[PDB]
């Protein structure tokens, strides 16, 4: 049982956009780190259609790479408009004790919004990684457009995770008009822009409650136009991909980073990388 051990987590309202070539980047990969544990969420339309019939490349590709590396897939789940996978490596596996465990959420009738949690123990010390998808227009079991679900968060459980990360577009967005939101972003003012954030409305309304979300200090990562890393203010620019952290058992989580994949820029929504290590 070491005593730490590294978590790396993304997340990308990709839409429609595919595999890219660099996925060592996107990973948090290219300086030579070893995370332990990867996640990876998708929002977009169409995974399960696989129209395009992307999903072999995707297999392909992240297989290859992450393979040679000494990772097991724990699971991949898709839905039409969700992607979760979480990758473990190999050495730290005992298949008595895994518990390897997902559910599925849906909170309406075509199955669009709701969200995934995919479980596992290693060295006696269950993680959990949700993501969730929710539009703005839907009734809601929290009356609230925010991408929250007490069925999706392990924290709420009798016997909660010791590990717990929550991944994607939350439907949180920057309150204010895009004229100051965009004034805030040229004088580089994160924390005055951030006020406006709806991260803290949702938790007012006991939603994400003890949550965490590391320092944010990166430019909102939306919305953008492609291959340009201009705003398109016809929305006011808000962080979209999120990464939330929590422990139900009083162990400790240390952000190391957080930050948008400012390189990734052929969609109008940055990727989100996070890393962090736990201490069991
Ligand atoms: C950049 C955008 C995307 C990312 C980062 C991504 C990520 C992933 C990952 C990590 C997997 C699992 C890989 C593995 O087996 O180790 C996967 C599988 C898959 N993805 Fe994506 N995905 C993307 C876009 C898409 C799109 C656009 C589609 C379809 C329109 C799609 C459909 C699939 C399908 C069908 C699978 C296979 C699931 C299975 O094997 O049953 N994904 N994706």
């Amino acid at each position: 049982p070491p005593a730490q051990l590294s978590v790396h987590t993304v997340s990308w309202n990709s839409g429609h956009e595919r595999v890219p070539t660099n996925l060592e980047e996107l990973l948090g990969l290219n300086s030579g780190e070893t995370p332990d544990v990867i996640a990876v969420a998708v929002q977009g339309f169409g995974f399960q259609t696989d129209k395009p019939q992307q999903g072999p490349a995707c297999v392909k590709n992240f297989q290859s790479l992450l393979t040679s590396k000494g990772y097991t897939k724990l699971k991949n789940t898709i839905t039409e408009t969700m992607g979760l996978t979480v990758y473990c490596l190999e050495k730290h596996l005992d298949q008595n004790t895994l518990k390897n465990e997902t559910i599925i959420v849906t909170v309406d009738d075509q199955k669009k919004s709701g969200g995934i949690v995919t479980s596992f123990t290693i060295y006696n010390k269950r993680f959990s990684f949700t993501t969730s998808r929710m539009s703005d227009e839907d009734v809601t079991s929290t009356n609230t457009k925010y991408a929250y679900d007490t069925r999706l968060d392990y924290s709420k459980k009798d016997d909660p995770s010791d590990f717990l990360f929550w991944i994607g577009d939350l439907n949180v967005r920057v309150e204010t008009n895009a004229t100051h939101a965009k004034s805030l972003v040229d004088q580089n003012n994160i924390d005055g822009l951030m006020a406006f954030d709806q991260l803290k409305k949702a938790k007012e309304q006991k939603l994400f409650d003890g949550w965490t979300e590391p320092q944010v200090t990166f430019k909102p990562t939306y919305k953008f136009k492609p291959n340009t890393d201009e705003y398109d203010l016809s929305a006011t620019p808000s962080w979209t991909d999120r990464a939330l952290y929590k422990s139900g058992t009083g162990k400790t989580i240390q952000p190391l980073s957080y930050n948008s994949l400012t390189n990734y820029k052929q969609t109008e929504h940055r990727p989100v990388l996070a890393k962090f290590r736990v201490t069991l």
